[PDB]
């Protein structure tokens, strides 16, 4: 039995190229976790409470999906390297602009794992396309999600009136189409 | 065993100066009942219904407030001495001005306690400042709960229809940041 | 009313040499996040899973710690500053050895509460002396939880069999003197 | 509608060089669970009554795993084919080189699957890819599994003690990092 790079016993080797681009996605996770924390911070500090509460959690399960990531790395007996995470963004002009970032960044998240899902395929590394496909299918929901926030913001139009009720639907956890 | 001012057996004596700023800290907090209670009435004249029964507990609340700093002289064996309360303010322009007086308020009544807090340690009297900690901590509270409602407020910029979402939030009970 | 900041209505002012130790120290508590991470994946590579998952519990803990300082900001309506967050130690030559740094970690993080603590007295800062009080306790538990763990795994001496039925003990959430 | 070669009425058909790998590989989890036996057995000999355990149910679901093929291959309407099946391997020098057999076959199981699932793409068989996705995760989790106990056996460095600690928490279900 042959010895992984972290060290536990091997069941596959996995190129290196493909191990850096899953642990730079890691980063990516990471990094939408920050400025979900940053996103919460704004929102509070304009008594958008639901917002504030939404975001608050978002970060939290943004680490989760960070952390699903390094659980891989070990199952695959592969070094994690957990790498410098750069400062969030932290000012916005609107709630319209902060969700306008919230989703090009929910939607650059799944561009990241796509790029990891064909860097795969080209190695034909079956367990890592089948270990990203759940996870392809949650960033799906989370975009439509998010374009159902972003376009019930943009619907308001900057009304104090629609954003307060918008906000009460958050707190409420109405975040989704039904 | 000596005997306090009030007659009950006197643990430590307390400096006059201190006493005289405690018993002066009880007229703030009454003061600030008696404002909860106007302002109460004020939103109730509007028919802002959710902010007349939020204010309407706010008052009772500070009354408690203020009781509790009567308990604490009793137990240190001082004289309490309830003094005149003058009539407090009845009239406002908007809401949103009334919320601003409120939240001042909240911030006098912590000025008020730390006036209490740095006297007590020039005499080093330790009971008094462990006994102001958790009182500082709810106006730490209250003072973000405030600076919430007066933010939400200022933020439906005098939109009746904003504000009577937000007097339905009140009515129901949610009235802080979650 | 004054205006604060980060544009909340302002209580009291904050010098901002104090806002400056709390921003620090919010970077303090994301990097032992971090670095909690780091050691929880550390152990499980080497299938000591009780730590893995003592350590995975730590991560999301230390979290919430620096998240209620950013709360506390809010609360007193200044601004956060999220900063840049250094890559975690990710290498240990022993159990026994991350343990060591899993203390001094600890400790180092109440060192940093303790700096703002003395920062804010010269302020007279009392709510942030009053924030604070309740965190310093909790860190005393840690540095007493971690002595606790830190000790037992130097009592087993590097044996397999005693790290084991420690690792075991974690696994049952047994991770203090009771 | 045409008649598969089972007799069952034919969605699509299936190439023979497929259909062959499927019998294959049905033969090899076959032998992976008359080989979990003979390890339970081999641990039962040495009173290692919770690997015992563990393997006597291991043995089981490898079973279940392959019958469930026979499944796939009825709802292809492909003819199944049960194969002559090896002897397996009876005679291990100590529980390490065991539990080194035991992780070598899952990976090994896993390469299976894996050519299995090429090939299929090869033919653009898009059922027997979907088929075999989840059966690849649940081989990562297997794996991962494997190694654990692997690593942790390698651990314990032969010493009598720590192994019966392990062969008490097989017994009390515990086969996995948490």
């Amino acid at each position: 039995v042959a010895q992984g790079p972290n060290g536990r016993a091997l069941a596959e080797s996995m190129n290196p190229d493909l191990l850096s681009a899953i642990q730079q996605h890691i980063s990516i996770e990471r990094y939408a976790s920050v400025t979900f924390l940053a996103m919460s911070i704004w929102c509070a500090e304009r008594e958008l409470a639901g917002f504030y509460q939404f975001f608050d959690g978002e970060a939290k399960d943004e680490q989760s999906h960070a952390v699903h990531f390094t659980q891989y790395l070990i199952a695959r007996s592969q070094s994690n390297d957990l790498q410098t995470l750069d400062a969030p963004r932290q000012n916005w002009d609107s709630l319209a602009s902060l969700m306008a970032t919230a989703f090009q960044m929910e939607a650059d998240t799944t561009s990241s794992i796509q790029s990891v899902y064909a860097l795969a395929e080209r190695n034909s590394d079956t367990r890592t396309t089948v270990f990203l496909d759940p996870l392809i299918e949650a960033q799906i929901q989370s975009e439509d999600q998010f374009a159902y926030l972003l376009g019930r913001v943009k619907f308001a139009n900057g009304d104090p009136t629609a954003l307060l009720v918008i906000d009460n639907e958050l707190r409420a956890g109405q975040t989704q189409r039904g």
